DNA sequence: CCAAAAGAAGCGGAGCTTC
């Protein structure tokens, strides 16, 4: 413990004494940090970090010497050096702003004078930066080493933070704003996704600052300072960036949206550099100079990423040896630029790519306001992908003369749901634009004979890219569908691309050519197909055609099928056998493929099946209210409105209802995963209203083209046969909107009753400003809920099985109950430590606990089995980071604003998270992990969770391996894993110790509704043990089912497209049998196995 | 439903208050 002397030698003039027990001013920087055993940052010890790093950046030679390396990134050239010189000068500006901000803080309310007189201002929420100041005559000044290093971190954050932010969707924006997800105004999601919240901005900035300071946290120092000091620095730097206009602050007033929402929420947006800024070609020079082991960098050639030790954002969970092996395998894969696609993108240019793939140039007077905001968001995503691709390309271009031969590696980590996530927002796994320019897939094909297997592979890739659903038809049938398309509608586009691949030029009408040819087949991968086919046509040597074109093996209705296989717990039923076949589990059909199943046996997948069951439930609901004309009319109007605007709903002339799989796809999925019906109703309404607002733009565009067009032809001209037709479609719309907003169904004692809202929609429609307001949205949702979603939910249960639903319920309940106890006990042990600390004269409220103290509290939870283990994966369902544990501000800026809450890694309630955690984890997660690590693991692939892109040379074997990996995952038993954790929990939990809040939360899960009011401790303890019994029985059933299934002849084609099924070679032959016969035989084998347990 | 949380700001020196 010579760590006190060490850090004092480096920072001898900081104000105060590095002694927690001292009477006067105590220095909490020196008390909180220590010098590392091995250098982490090259700025430690530097008198002037900004000067030193600026010199290092001033030339290649100086950079190489400072970094103690032989050769710098070749992207670090003259133009880039000049830009960094200018950026360093800007660093001086930020430093100067910070110094003045400190001066102002010291002067205001005499804080500096009081601090000098012994007022412990350095322990205030806004004064923690006084721990990094030094006496300066009658005042104080920043330690220059710490300030300048922090500014360097600030500059790196400014350059690359935006590219590393998370994506905000509707759920995220609802949590942030506190506005019900279904009622979010159009473009609010887009507004919030483009900016950072205060916590988002400060936490990322603070991480950078602490990293560059290059020290280690003292485990016996309070988090109020270890986390507090760098956060305080970050808050000041964010404030400085607002002053400099590097960051724009927008305080968004929620009361303008919902008058009873008091929240005012800060959004921070970094000012974007020019797309042509040379700094874009190497944006991490600072990072790679300051840090001995940089995080932010590209991995070129044989520079490979390290393997992460812990689960993403879950430091309590180590990646298992098998997970680390999978990560290593994926990080080993080489990606390469496909020059033709880069040149194609480049030649079209950003504007034309936006026109083709986004919304083009928006003119805000032919657009409905709400629709205009969605179109803005669509442009943003495409533009950001384009810009990010070309920044990467500029860096790749510097590495070699031939960009197509520069290997690129990507870092991955395991998420909390066991998926291998490629890090970054704009990479091949996450961004479709990028996916068609940077690829690991490569093959040299013999395309000289259209009868070759190589040519068949080529065709499969092209067809899939062109939106032919290749898994639904045999290879032979696919081939003919592709040929017709290539020689038909696509031919003018192919001709254009042939010319491009000859002269390098595109015509002025290139966008129109592609649009007209592709129609609804338009996608980035479709562009790759047109490119590659045209390249083949002009190829000199068709016998050795080199292409990155791929085939994606993708899981057919993957999550739902995995749940059905992994968690169905009773005896076998013929309906389950038929339905699981829809997912590619074929019993008694050696070598059967999904392609054959779809073409000869059953053309309806699981989602289509549930749609059919919805149609039955709907009929039953109508019969229950046959004599009720108001109810019948209300149902009619809902279905009418959906028919008007949604592609997956169709009503025939005589009233015949037709539904496509698309309406059930997400609802079925998220229902299994614990979604309420209300949320689904909200999403369906949003899809309807999206289409309405778009149709309103179609109106404004029709009126501009023709001022004497009728409202009926302006809104329904493109949709109608004649004009009288457009008139009856318009009448429908107005009638539907009136009744669906003025009247709502309410359930009263199991009966639906119509009620007047009093807030019905009436008035002339102004297509420009037209917006369906909150109360009217609520009414649409209520109609959608009771007349569509409830029937759909009934259909869902019928399709996936009541047995599965039961398993998922018990899983949810157990994991929720456990998480409630974990959360409450953590909080109680925290409050108990804080009551002790309140006796410590060295401790002040706002100082929190130490890391050791928190580590001890987490370790004390271990007899409650917080972790779920499978043998190859670890899940921590309760793991979170939240502000509710410390319930206090961590730091503010020096203006008493930017008040960052103190967030702590702690267990929190799971809610329904246990279901998707376990289903995604032991399903697609385990499948991919197995694919990366199994004997003969396919090489040169890109994995996208339940889909895998395969090079054309290896489509057969890699597909068969994928199906084998499915079979391997289907040997799992997530319920058994949950049970083993819950069983340990149950023998160590003391329900009497729980707070009243925790006991109430467990009551909801463990008890029937008529039990919460009067709940005793012993009642809910008894109820919790009952769930343990339920889990044990389900787990036993699953085990038997898997064992029995393994004995039988199986052909598995869940990872479909190629027609390469995995055969388990089970010896019991169930061929030439109905599902009823099969179920009987399987159940005989079940009982036989069940009687083997007994004895 | 899940894969990441997440109000601001005066006065005063924490945390109540009001918007
Ligand atoms: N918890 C959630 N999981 C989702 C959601 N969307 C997709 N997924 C998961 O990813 C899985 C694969 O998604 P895909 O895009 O391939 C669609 P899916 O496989 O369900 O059916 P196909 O259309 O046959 O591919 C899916 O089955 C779910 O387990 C979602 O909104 N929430
Ligand atoms: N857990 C979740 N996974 C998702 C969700 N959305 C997408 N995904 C996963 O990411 C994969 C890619 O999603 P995309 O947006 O590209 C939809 P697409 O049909 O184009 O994907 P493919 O299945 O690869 O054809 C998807 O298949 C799922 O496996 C989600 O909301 N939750
Ligand atoms: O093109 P699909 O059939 O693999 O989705
Ligand atoms: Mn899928
Ligand atoms: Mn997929």
């Amino acid at each position: 413990e010579e760590l006190k002397e060490g850090i004092d030698a480096v920072y001898p003039s900081l104000v105060g004494t590095a002694d927690s027990k001292a009477e006067g001013i105590k220095n909490y920087f020196k008390l909180s940090f220590t010098l590392p055993e091995e250098q982490k940052s090259r700025t430690v010890g530097s008198e002037a970090p900004l000067k030193d790093v600026a010199q290092a950046l001033s030339s290649r030679a100086r950079y190489e010497l400072f970094t103690e390396k032989e050769t710098a990134n070749p992207a670090f050239n003259g133009e880039v050096i000049k830009r960094y010189k200018e950026l360093m000068e800007h660093g001086e500006g930020i430093a100067d702003i910070l110094r003045s901000r400190l001066a102002k803080f010291l002067n205001t309310k005499d804080v500096g004078k009081r601090f000098a007189q012994g007022t412990e201002a350095n322990r205030w929420v806004g004064g923690k930066l006084l721990n990094i100041v030094e006496q300066d005559g009658d005042t104080f000044k920043y330690n220059e080493q710490l300030l300048q290093t922090a500014v360097l971190a600030g500059l790196q954050w400014r350059l690359t933070a935006t590219s590393n932010t998370a994506i905000k969707d509707a759920k995220d924006v609802a949590a942030i704003t506190g506005i019900d997800q279904a009622l979010l105004p159009e473009g609010l999601v887009e507004q919030f996704d483009t900016g950072m919240t205060l916590t988002e901005a400060v936490s990322s900035l603070a991480q950078k600052i602490e990293s560059y300071w290059g020290l280690s946290r003292n485990p016996n120092a309070p988090l109020g300072y270890t986390k507090g000091i760098p956060t305080a620095m970050a808050a000041e730097i964010l404030a400085a960036f607002v002053e400099s206009t590097d960051v724009v602050e927008n305080i968004v007033d929620m009361s303008e949206i919902d008058p009873d929402n008091k929240k005012t929420i800060g959004l921070y947006t970094i000012t974007e550099l020019d797309s042509f800024d040379p700094i874009n070609s190497f944006p991490t020079a600072i990072e790679e100079a300051v840090l001995v082991n940089p995080t932010e960098k590209m991995f070129f050639g044989d520079d490979i990423p390290p393997v992460a030790n812990t689960q993403l954002r879950n430091p309590a969970v180590r990646n298992t040896p098998e997970q680390k092996a999978a990560l290593k395998a994926e990080q080993a894969t080489e990606f390469y630029v496909h020059t033709p696609m880069v040149q194609f993108y480049e030649t079209l240019g950003k504007d034309r790519i936006l026109e083709l793939m986004g919304a083009g140039t928006l003119n805000k007077e032919l657009l409905n306001d709400n629709h205009a905001k969605s179109l803005e968001g669509k442009n943003r995503s495409v533009e950001d992908s384009y810009n990010q691709l070309f920044s990467v390309i500029e860096q790749v271009r510097a590495q070699s003369e031939d960009i197509s031969t520069v290997p690129i590696h990507y870092a991955y980590n395991m998420t909390r749901v066991g998926r291998m996530q490629m890090l970054g927002k704009y990479n091949p796994q996450s961004a479709k634009l990028v996916r068609e320019a940077i690829l690991p897939t490569k093959a040299t094909l013999d395309l000289s004979n259209q009868n070759n297997e190589d040519f068949s592979a080529f065709q499969l890739g092209l067809a899939q890219a062109l939106d032919i659903k290749v898994h639904t038809m045999t290879r032979e049938v696919m081939s003919d569908e592709l040929t017709k398309l290539l020689e038909g509608n696509l031919k003018p586009a192919i001709d254009m691309m042939v010319e491009f691949n000859t002269t390098g030029s595109l015509p002025e009408n290139a966008v129109d050519v592609l649009n007209t040819a592709l129609g609804d087949r338009k996608s980035f991968v479709a562009l790759m197909a047109l490119m590659e086919y045209s390249r083949y046509l002009v190829a000199e040597d068709k016998s050795a055609f080199v292409t990155p074109l791929y085939v994606e093996a993708d899981g057919v209705t993957n999550g739902p099928i995995n749940a059905m296989m992994l968690m169905t717990g009773g005896l076998f039923t013929p309906d389950w056998i038929r339905n699981i076949a829809k997912g590619g589990l074929f019993i008694g059909s050696p070598n059967k493929t999904m392609n054959e199943h779809r073409s000869t046996a059953d053309n309806n997948d699981l989602y289509q099946a549930s749609t059919n069951a919805l149609m039955e439930s709907l009929g039953k609901l109508r019969s229950n209210y046959a004599s009720n004309m108001p109810i019948q009319s209300q149902i009619d109007s809902l279905l009418s409105l959906m028919d008007l605007f949604l592609p997956d709903i169709n009503l025939g002339e005589n009233g015949a209802l037709e539904l496509k799989r698309g309406i059930a796809k997400n609802p079925l999925t998220i229902t299994i995963y614990g979604s309420g019906a209300r949320g689904i109703a909200g999403k369906l309404v949003s899809s309807v209203t999206d289409a309405i607002y778009e149709r309103m733009s179609d109106v404004l565009k029709a009126r501009a083209k023709d001022p004497n067009i009728s409202a009926a032809m302006a809104m329904f001209g493109k949709q109608a046969a004649s004009e009288a037709h457009a008139e009856e479609l318009l009448a429908r719309f107005l009638k539907d909107m009136e009744t669906l907003t003025s009247t709502v169904p309410v359930k009263r004692k199991g009966v639906l009753e119509l009620q007047s809202t009093g807030t019905g929609a009436k008035g002339k429609i102004n297509p420009k400003t037209y917006t369906i307001k909150g109360e009217q949205l609520k009414a649409l949702q209520e109609n959608m809920l009771h007349f569509f979603v409830e029937p759909l939910r009934n259909g869902i249960t019928q399709t996936v099985g009541e047995s599965l639903v039961y398993s998922t319920e018990q899983l949810q309940k157990a994991t929720q109950i456990q998480s409630v106890v974990l959360e409450d006990m953590f909080k109680q042990r925290v409050q108990e430590k804080l009551a002790e600390k309140a006796k410590d004269p060295t401790w002040k409220k706002g100082d929190f606990l130490t890391q050791k103290e928190l580590n001890d509290i987490q370790a004390s939870l271990n007899n409650l089995a917080p972790m779920i283990e499978t043998g190859s994966q670890t899940f921590y369902i309760a793991g979170s980071e939240n502000a509710e544990v410390a319930n206090q501000v961590l730091a503010t800026n020096l203006d008493d604003r930017m008040r960052v809450p103190m967030s702590i890694y702690a267990p929190a309630q799971a809610g329904v998270a246990g279901i998707p955690f376990m289903t995604i984890g032991t399903g697609d997660g385990m499948m991919m992990q197995t694919l990366s690590t199994m004997k003969g693991a396919p090489k040169n692939t890109l994995k996208i969770f339940d889909g895998m892109n395969i090079g054309l040379n290896d489509i057969t074997d890699a597909s068969r391996k994928a199906n084998e990996a499915v079979y391997t995952s289907w040997q799992g038993n997530p319920i058994k894993n949950v049970y083993e954790s819950y069983a340990k929990f149950m023998k160590n939990v003391d329900f009497s110790k729980l707070s009243p809040e925790a006991l109430e939360a467990i009551g909801k899960s463990a008890l029937e509704y008529d039990q919460r009011e009067n709940a005793t401790v012993d009642d809910i303890a008894n109820a919790a043990s009952l769930i343990e019994r339920n889990l044990r029985n389900i787990a036993l059933g699953v085990d038997i089912r898997h064992k029995v299934l393994d004995k039988v002849n199986l052909s598995i084609d869940q990872m479909a497209a190629v027609g390469a099924p995995y055969q388990n070679n089970g010896k019991i032959d169930l061929s030439n049998m109905t599902p009823e016969q099969q179920a009987d035989e399987l159940n005989k084998l079940f009982r036989e196995e069940l009687e083997a347990r007994k004895q």
